[PDB]
C-alpha cells in the first residue's frame, strides 16, 4: 500500500513501467529527429502542425540554426521564431498577393499580361541554337495570362533547369543581367508557348511585378500591409539586410557535400544581399512560426488574407487533361527534381493556384487526402494544407540541396505520426 501523505507512484520495476503507456507515433518520431541532430546528420529542424479548431497546436524545434560556432563557442538553436530563407516557399505568399488584387478588382485571372507586363509580352521564345553559336529566337504563339503565371504554364523556365537556357547562359547572354551575384529572374527568354506544357519557372517573379504595377506599391510594402499586418507578423520581409534584429538571430544555410555527406557552412549570396528588386518566386525571409500563421489562416478560412471562396479556388485542379497528364509524366520521370518532396514518387496530381494538388489519397486514410495542396522551398522546407483531414503541416530545415534523403525521410515520419494520432474524419 502507498505511503502516508504521498502520491501512490510506481514502487518497483513492475508498476513503474506500467505507470505510463507505450510510446505513440509522435514520441517515436521526435526521437528520430533528436537522433538525426545528435549523430550530426542534420543541423536542425522545426516541425509544426495545426488543425482549425485549435485542439492541435504542435511545434517542435530540434538542433541548431547553423554549423558555425558563435562567440561563446556554441551552436545556437533553431527556434520557431528564427529568421529563415524561404526560397520557393515564397511562391504561396505571392500567389495570395495576386489573388487579393483579383478580389479588389485590380486584375482578372484570364486577362493577358500585356497591359501590366509589356516587358514579358515582348519576350521571345528560345527555340534552339544555330551551329555558329547563335540563339534562334521566335515570336510567342498565343498570349500569357495571369492564370498561366500562377499555374507554371506560361512557357517560362529556370536557367538552372532547362538545357536550352543552360546553354544560353554559357554563351554569355546573361552576364549583364545580375547584381550582387544575384541573377535577374526577368531577363531570360521563354522556352515554350503558353498553355503548351507545365514548366517550373520564374512565373511568380513576374506575377510579383504585376502586383507592384497593379497597386503602385513595391512588393515589400504590399507584403507588410496585406499579409503581415492582418496576421500580426513582424518578421517577414524581402529586405533582410534592413533588419538588424533579424540579422543578429538568423539561420545560416547549411550544405551537404555530395562526396562525403558531411554538413558544411553555405556562404549563400542570398544571405549577404537582398538584391535591388523583390522576386516573388524566392525572396522572402521569415520564421517557421509566421509561415504557419499563413497556412493556418488558409486552413481556417477565416477571411484574414482572402475570402473563403477565393481560397477554395487555390485548391481546384487548374489543368486541362492534356496538361495534367504531361505534368504527371514529367514529375513521375523526375524524382531527381522531386517537386512534391515527401509525397510518393508516383502519384496522380494536378496544379492549383499556389501549389501541387493531390488527386488521390497518398495512403488511404493513413496520410494526406485527395484535395491536399503542397509545395516547398530549396532548403528542404515543405508545407501542405489538407482540408479533408482538417490539418496543415510544415517542416522547416535550412539545408541544401533540395530533396535531401535524410530530410525527406524525417518529414515523411513527422507527417505520418501527426496523421496517425491527430487526423480527424
Ligand atoms: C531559386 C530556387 C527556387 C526555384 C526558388 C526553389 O526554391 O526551388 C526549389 C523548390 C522545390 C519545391 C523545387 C525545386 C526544383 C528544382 C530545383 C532543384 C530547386 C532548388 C534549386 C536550388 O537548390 C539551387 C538554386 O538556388 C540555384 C540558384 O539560385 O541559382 C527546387
Amino acid at each position: 500500500h502507498h505511503s502516508s501523505g504521498l502520491v501512490p507512484r510506481g514502487s518497483h520495476m513492475g508498476s513503474i513501467i506500467d505507470a505510463a503507456a507505450a510510446a505513440g507515433p509522435v514520441v517515436l518520431m521526435e526521437t528520430a529527429f533528436r537522433k538525426a541532430v545528435e549523430s550530426r546528420q542534420i543541423p536542425g529542424a522545426v516541425i509544426m502542425a495545426r488543425d482549425a479548431s485549435g485542439n492541435l497546436n504542435y511545434t517542435r524545434c530540434f538542433g541548431a540554426r547553423t554549423v558555425r560556432r558563435d562567440e561563446n563557442n556554441q551552436l545556437p538553436p533553431l527556434q520557431v521564431d528564427t529568421p529563415c530563407r524561404l526560397a520557393a516557399a515564397t511562391k504561396l505568399l505571392t500567389t495570395i498577393m495576386v489573388l487579393q488584387c483579383m478580389e479588389r478588382g485590380l486584375v482578372d485571372l484570364d486577362e493577358t499580361v500585356d497591359r501590366l507586363l509589356p516587358d514579358l509580352s515582348a519576350m521571345p521564345v528560345l527555340e534552339g541554337f544555330d551551329d555558329a553559336g547563335n540563339a534562334r529566337l521566335r515570336e510567342r504563339r498565343g498570349k500569357i495570362t495571369l492564370r498561366h503565371l500562377l499555374t507554371h504554364t506560361s512557357g517560362l523556365s529556370y536557367v538552372f533547369l532547362h538545357p536550352l537556357l543552360r546553354e544560353y547562359m554559357a554563351q554569355g547572354y546573361l552576364q549583364s543581367a545580375e547584381k550582387f551575384g544575384i541573377q535577374s529572374r526577368l531577363a531570360p527568354p521563354a522556352v515554350n508557348d503558353p498553355g503548351a506544357e507545365w514548366i517550373y519557372g520564374t512565373n511568380l517573379d513576374w506575377a510579383g511585378k504585376l502586383v507592384e504595377r497593379a497597386t503602385g506599391l513595391d512588393l515589400e510594402q504590399y507584403l507588410q500591409e496585406n499579409i503581415c499586418a492582418p496576421l500580426g507578423i513582424t518578421d517577414m520581409t524581402f529586405k533582410l539586410q534592413q533588419r538588424p534584429d533579424m540579422l543578429a538571430r538568423r539561420a545560416d544555410q547549411t550544405h551537404r557535400n555530395s562526396a562525403d555527406g558531411r554538413l558544411r557552412y553555405d556562404d549563400s549570396v542570398y544571405f549577404r544581399a537582398d538584391g535591388e528588386e523583390c522576386f516573388g518566386g524566392q525572396g522572402v525571409f521569415s520564421s517557421p512560426g509566421s509561415y504557419m500563421k499563413v497556412l493556418h489562416s488558409l486552413l481556417k478560412r477565416d477571411g484574414l488574407l482572402l475570402q473563403p471562396q477565393t481560397v477554395d479556388l487555390m485548391f481546384q485542379p487548374a489543368l486541362e487533361p492534356r496538361l495534367e497528364e504531361q505534368m504527371n509524366q514529367h514529375m513521375d520521370a523526375s524524382p531527381h527534381i522531386n517537386y512534391g518532396g515527401p509525397m510518393p514518387m508516383v502519384l496522380r496530381r494536378s496544379f492549383g493556384l499556389g501549389g501541387i494538388i493531390a488527386l488521390e489519397d497518398l495512403d488511404g486514410e493513413n496520410w494526406r487526402r485527395k484535395g491536399s495542396l503542397t509545395f516547398g522551398g530549396g532548403p528542404n522546407i515543405v508545407w501542405q494544407i489538407d482540408p479533408k483531414a482538417g490539418l496543415c503541416t510544415l517542416a522547416f530545415f535550412q539545408l541544401e540541396p533540395w530533396n535531401d534523403p535524410v530530410c525527406r525521410d524525417l518529414t515523411r515520419t513527422f507527417e505520418h505520426a501527426i496523421y496517425a494520432q491527430y487526423q480527424q474524419g
